[PDB]
């Protein structure tokens, strides 16, 4: 199972900011909490580190279940939108 297009796509454009934060900022690090429509409430957080980025999910158990199953396609997609460094892809309970 793939996620509802709509949720990848706030997703994804959520990543993307807190990667460019996370360029520009001391910690190497941001993050933020985004609404997506039908999963709910989840936490973007990425580190950006030298040889690779960091991106972890933190949502409701359900939406988490959901993220899962849609692993391979999301961290396929975040690769593409940071071809820069291998993108490493992890998902937390809220």
């Amino acid at each position: 199972r793939p996620l509802p297009l709509a949720d990848l796509a706030r997703l994804l454009d959520a990543v993307q900011g807190r990667i460019q934060v996370a360029s520009a900022a001391e910690s190497h690090a941001a993050r933020l909490q985004v609404r997506l429509p039908q999963l709910g409430a989840v936490e973007v957080q990425v580190l950006h580190g030298h040889g690779q980025l960091q991106i972890e999910i933190s949502a409701s158990p359900g939406s988490l279940a959901l993220l899962q199953q849609a692993r391979g396609e999301l961290l396929e997609r975040l690769q593409r939108l940071h071809p820069e460094q291998p993108v490493q892809l992890t998902f937390n309970q809220q």
